[PDB]
């Protein structure tokens, strides 16, 4: 049902991120489901370059300090929560992404502090473009996807 890779970074979109710089120890999500990105691009953008992380180099890479305060950053953030979106004032759209492993936030950080219900998994040197697998438009007045406007990705690769 869901392949591991012991490649704890073969989502990336950024290939030079050093997972021994991860702190602290991290817990690698394992499962395959659906997860979800609010992102203010707009698919003909997302769906060419993928998802990269702002600051692979010298960004914080204490994931503690990253989620706390959002700051640049090797990670890209994304959600088991479908409905995430919704807390954003201008989330612009709401994207599905399919890609395997990425750190388990609330499991490496627990689940007590500020924001643990955006039930993060953070995805070190961001999420190529082929797991992501389309997106839907977010109207910012209802908080809600315009589903006849949604879009499916062509760079998508089925991996599961
Ligand atoms: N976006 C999501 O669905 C989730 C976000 N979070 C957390 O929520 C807070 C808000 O997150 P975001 O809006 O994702 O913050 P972000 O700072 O990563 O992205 C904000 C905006 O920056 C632009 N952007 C992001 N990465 C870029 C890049 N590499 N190149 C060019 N432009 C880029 C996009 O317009 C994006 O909407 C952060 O603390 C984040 O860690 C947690 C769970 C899921
Ligand atoms: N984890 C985390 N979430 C944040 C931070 N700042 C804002 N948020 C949440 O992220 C969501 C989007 O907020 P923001 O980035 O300000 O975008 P906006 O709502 O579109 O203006 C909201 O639910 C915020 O409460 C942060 O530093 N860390």
């Amino acid at each position: 049902a869901c392949p591991q890779f012991d490649d704890r970074t073969k989502a990336a979109a950024d290939r030079g991120v050093d997972v021994d710089r991860i702190t602290p120890e991290p817990v690698w999500r394992t499962t395959c489901g659906t997860l979800y990105r609010s992102d203010s691009r707009g698919p003909q953008v997302v769906f060419e370059e993928g998802f990269h992380a702002k600051d692979v180099q010298n960004g914080q890479y204490d994931v503690e300090k990253y989620v706390l305060v959002n700051q640049p950053s090797p990670y890209v953030s994304t959600s088991y929560d479908h409905d995430l979106y919704k807390t954003w004032y201008k989330s612009g759209y709401n994207y599905y992404v399919d890609a395997p492993g990425g750190i388990d936030v609330n499991k490496t950080i627990g689940d007590t502090h500020k924001w643990a219900d955006q039930v993060e998994v953070a995805f070190p040197g961001g999420i190529q473009r082929k797991y992501i697998i389309g997106v839907c438009p977010v109207d910012r007045q209802t908080k809600t996807e315009i589903m006849s406007d949604c879009e499916s990705n062509p760079h998508y690769q089925p991996w599961h």
